[PDB]
């Protein structure tokens, strides 16, 4: 953060993930976006049933590309029309979805 403040451990919401509060742990909190295409997908892509943004919902930036960010003018803040490129959440072994 910048002026800290409101510290809490507040899980991730991505399955396979490890973060809450370490220490050198730099990774900013980006809740859910606002909007229903990135709603939906942050849910579809994070994996996790049909479940629903309400709260404590939010995604490390580690599985976000990062260039989806607000950075291109300074700072970064996950852009409301970003989403999770990636995941790592190991379908099975190797193969695809197909299903
Ligand atoms: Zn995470």
């Amino acid at each position: 953060g910048s002026s800290g403040s409101s510290g809490m451990p507040t899980n991730c919401a991505a399955a396979g993930c490890a973060t809450t509060y370490n220490k050198h742990i730099n990774i900013s909190f980006h809740r859910f976006p606002l909007d229903p295409k990135r709603r939906k997908e942050w849910v579809r892509l994070v994996r996790r049933k049909n479940f629903v943004p309400g709260k404590h919902t939010f995604l490390c930036s580690k599985h976000f590309e990062a260039s989806c960010f607000d950075l291109t003018g300074q700072t970064r803040r996950l852009k409301m029309d970003a989403v999770p490129t990636i995941f790592d959440f190991c379908t099975h072994i190797s193969g695809p979805s197909s299903g």
